């Protein structure tokens, strides 16, 4: 019964397009609970030798403050290693047995779901909720939920690139995160 | 000598994509002055019988507050009628002689510039500054300035549509404007 949405990501940094995704999914699905799920290391992505956790968590909190909804699921941070969603979900479900689970992904992940660890099992444990990225609409199978959002081509990679360049990131991230990135010297 | 940027629009409402445009142009061009230029009636668009001025100006000021730069130019509001850019610019430059004038437009306006009133004269009075809309980059001729922004498919029409149907507009406009629209019962 009780509807729980988890929204997974590197969030390095979280940005305005992540907010649009969270907001649209949350307003459409009206879940009982909404979790931003920051990875320790996102499978299929490269990582630095040192994995920042604290700056990422702080900026996520800033998005929660601005949105007026949400919580952070720290499971993957605590676990460490490669953050396979199957493992996370198996353990999370054990702790939330009376709840229907939703996992929010964009087009880019949806197009490579066959590369996800234990995906045949994972498809049985969550309802994937897919938002359009780099296109204006996404089609999904009946077992999944497609949510159409205004197309906004912002990435975390874009944010880090601009900052290292010395290029402004105003609006692309909320003012709180912009000031935080600047005061902390992130990505410089 | 001093650089003045005017950014023209219906701004009904102003929204997050408009802010991204303003911010990127402002940071790239570093002008001495930046004006949001709300039209009374933008040529080549339909209007209501009653033209709201108060609500639109209030919401533009809210954007200026968030951005930390900019001013409103009320010329077209004061003048009334169809807000032909040629007439506005002719009157504005005689009040700001010795200033280089820049006029910011998106792709959709650039593609129909030939339909603008006295465009052959206008092309001689301002430097058009063109941002990509509904694509990732815009090519322009040497006389104009192309500015690449992250593609963000938000429109004023989208905001009004969502509001009328009772759909959330969170993030698509800043929180101030979101609250203002709902508080004042705009667009429903
Ligand atoms: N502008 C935009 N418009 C619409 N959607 C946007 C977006 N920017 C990011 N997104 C989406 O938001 C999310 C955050 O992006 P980013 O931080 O790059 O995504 P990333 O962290 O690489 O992956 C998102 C989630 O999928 C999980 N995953 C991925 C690959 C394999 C496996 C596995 O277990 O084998 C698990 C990963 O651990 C995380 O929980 C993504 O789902 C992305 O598609
Ligand atoms: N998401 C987005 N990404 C990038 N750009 C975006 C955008 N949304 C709006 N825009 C751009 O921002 C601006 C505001 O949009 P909107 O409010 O629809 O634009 P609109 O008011 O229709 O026109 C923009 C300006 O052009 C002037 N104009 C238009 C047509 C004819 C003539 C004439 O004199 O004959 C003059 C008009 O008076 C105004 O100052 C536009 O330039 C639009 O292209």
């Amino acid at each position: 019964m009780k509807k729980i949405v988890l929204y997974g990501g590197q969030f390095n940094p979280i940005h305005t397009a992540h907010m649009i995704v969270a907001s649209e999914v949350f307003h459409e699905l009206q879940p009982d609970e909404f979790y931003f799920l920051p990875s320790f290391m996102s499978p299929l992505k490269k990582h630095h030798d040192f994995i920042d956790v604290q700056h990422r968590l702080t900026m996520i909190q800033m998005i929660i403050d601005e949105l007026g909804f949400g919580d952070i699921c720290d499971d993957e941070i605590k676990r460490g290693g490669q953050s396979y969603t199957y493992d996370t979900i198996k353990a999370f479900k054990e702790q939330h047995k009376d709840s229907e689970l939703y996992f929010v992904i964009g087009t880019d992940q949806y197009n490579q779901l066959e590369k996800w660890y234990q995906i045949e099992y994972l498809k049985e444990m969550v309802t994937f909720v897919v938002v359009n990225r780099d296109k204006n609409s996404q089609n999904v199978e009946n077992a999944m939920i497609a949510i159409q959002i205004p197309r906004v081509d912002i990435s975390s990679t874009m944010i880090r690139q601009r900052v290292s360049e010395g290029k402004s990131i105003q609006v692309l991230v909320p003012k709180s995160v912009e000031n935080y990135i600047k005061g902390e010297g992130l990505y410089e």
